[PDB]
């Protein structure tokens, strides 16, 4: 086999994980990214927060995902990294735990996301889309029956490459991660919120 990485997957911090009062008031608001990032250039690269995940290729970087660093653990979607080693400023990050069925993977310790969701409450997607500055979008999840209990879900209103982006309650905690596509019995595709799940 090879002793090199199968692929160069780099992390890039983009924003603080927090509730945005402006997006509560207006529906959505941009968030500050840093000198002030006027524009995101996907193809160039550049602790706690929200991160882009980019894959090097001969044309430059592609943003294939996003995720959340919290309390020394990085959380993202199994579909995004398929358990691959991540790099961040020359530091290597290793998969600690995964759950394919839930499309979740953690790196550097176990699950730390402690946002909570009850029906009727709104949340903010802190969306890191390919080619765009971070944006907070207020949304209302609906409750759904699983074949074992309940999950909250939201509409797939972002780029697939926002997968892994955090969704936050009013306490500023992460209820879960955007982009975990599930199919309903009523023919539709929605995003199943990570933690919001009972059995």
């Amino acid at each position: 086999g090879s002793h090199m990485l199968e692929a160069d997957l780099e992390l890039e911090r983009a924003a603080d994980v927090r509730w945005e009062e402006q997006a509560e008031i207006s529906g959505s608001s941009p968030i500050l990214s840093i000198s002030i990032k006027n524009e995101e250039e996907e193809q160039t690269l550049g602790e706690d927060g929200a991160y882009r995940i980019k894959q090097k290729g001969i044309l430059g970087y592609s943003q294939i995902g996003a995720g959340v660093y919290k309390e020394g653990t990085f959380h993202t979607m199994w579909h995004v990294t398929r358990g691959a080693v991540l790099m961040h400023k020359g530091k290597r990050i290793e998969p600690s735990w995964a759950d394919v069925k839930k499309d979740l993977i953690s790196y550097g310790g176990g699950w730390k996301l402690e946002g909570e969701w009850k029906e009727g409450e709104e949340v903010q997607v802190l969306a890191l889309e390919p080619g765009k500055n971070p944006r907070a979008v207020q949304t209302k999840p609906g409750l759904f029956k699983t074949n074992t209990g309940t999950i909250g879900c939201v509409s797939l209103d972002f780029s697939p490459g926002t997968s892994g982006s955090p969704i936050v309650d009013k306490k500023g905690k992460v209820v879960g991660l955007y982009g975990n596509g599930v199919v309903t019995r009523s023919g539709a595709y929605v995003s199943a919120i990570a933690n919001t799940e009972k059995s």
